[PDB]
């Protein structure tokens, strides 16, 4: 249980959305990031709510960044039985922005930027650093990006409840960033979908985190430059 509370893009600090605060406001604040319910799980991999969490909307706004920067995400406290990889994936919007675009549950739109799964057949895992404040993680927006909008997905998949499905738990959440520079690439191969990326039978979503084995995490390769 937690959530992506803030992050540092392009040098500067922005609040993520609030579900414990945002609502209740007369007037919710523009954020970067896409509305969540809470702090809860998705449980289900065909529901559109893998990918941007449940009855999740558009941001208003975007953060500015250079491609190839260093941005920092802040969770919320994680709690230490909450094991499981951590993967982010971004994808382009249109160039008239993410404010008003929701990739559709068939669109092959996102591109795999970095993961983290188990080390070897340890307790230690990408979630693990997470577990001790601050609970801080960092992505490198890919160098070669064309500019444009993107939307970014990041997710962390508790698998203390994983050994059958439904049980594996993914906490997934969007931010919209405008990407500047001097890249000329998108991204056009292990595109994926959400839903679509991940099957309830994927070694790394049907899972005994219990047992001395490795983990195949989810999802398409890594984009490289
Ligand atoms: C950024 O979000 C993080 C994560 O929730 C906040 O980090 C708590 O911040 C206090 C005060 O700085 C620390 O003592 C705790 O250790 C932090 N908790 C975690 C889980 O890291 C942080 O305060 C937020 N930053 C801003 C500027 O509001
Ligand atoms: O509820 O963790
Ligand atoms: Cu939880």
């Amino acid at each position: 249980h937690g959530f992506v509370d803030n992050a540092t893009i392009g040098g500067q600090f922005y609040q993520f959305y609030q579900p414990y605060q945002d609502p209740y406001m007369g007037s919710p604040p523009d954020r970067i990031s896409r509305k969540i319910p809470g702090n809860g799980p998705v449980e289900d991999v065909t529901s559109l709510a893998i990918q941007c969490n449940a009855d999740s909307a558009p941001a208003k706004l975007h953060a500015s960044a250079a491609a190839g920067s260093t941005v920092t995400l802040r969770w919320t406290i994680w709690p230490d039985s909450h094991v499981g990889p951590v993967i982010t994936y971004m994808a382009r919007c249109p160039d008239t922005g993410c404010q008003d675009w929701t990739p559709s549950a068939s669109d092959k739109v996102w591109f795999k930027i970095k993961e983290g799964g188990r080390e070897g057949t340890s307790n230690v895992w990408a979630a693990t650093p997470l577990m001790t404040a601050p609970a801080n993680y960092e992505y490198a927006i890919p160098s070669c990006l064309k500019p444009g909008y993107y939307l970014v997905r990041h997710e962390i998949i508790a698998l203390h409840s994983a050994y059958s499905y439904p049980g594996a738990q993914f906490y997934p959440g969007c931010h919209q960033l405008q990407v500047t520079g001097s890249g000329t690439k998108t991204p056009s191969s292990g595109l994926v979908s959400f839903p679509g990326a991940y099957k309830s039978t994927d070694p790394g979503v049907t899972y005994d985190a219990y047992q001395a084995a490795t983990y195949t995490i989810p999802g398409p390769a890594v984009f490289t430059c």
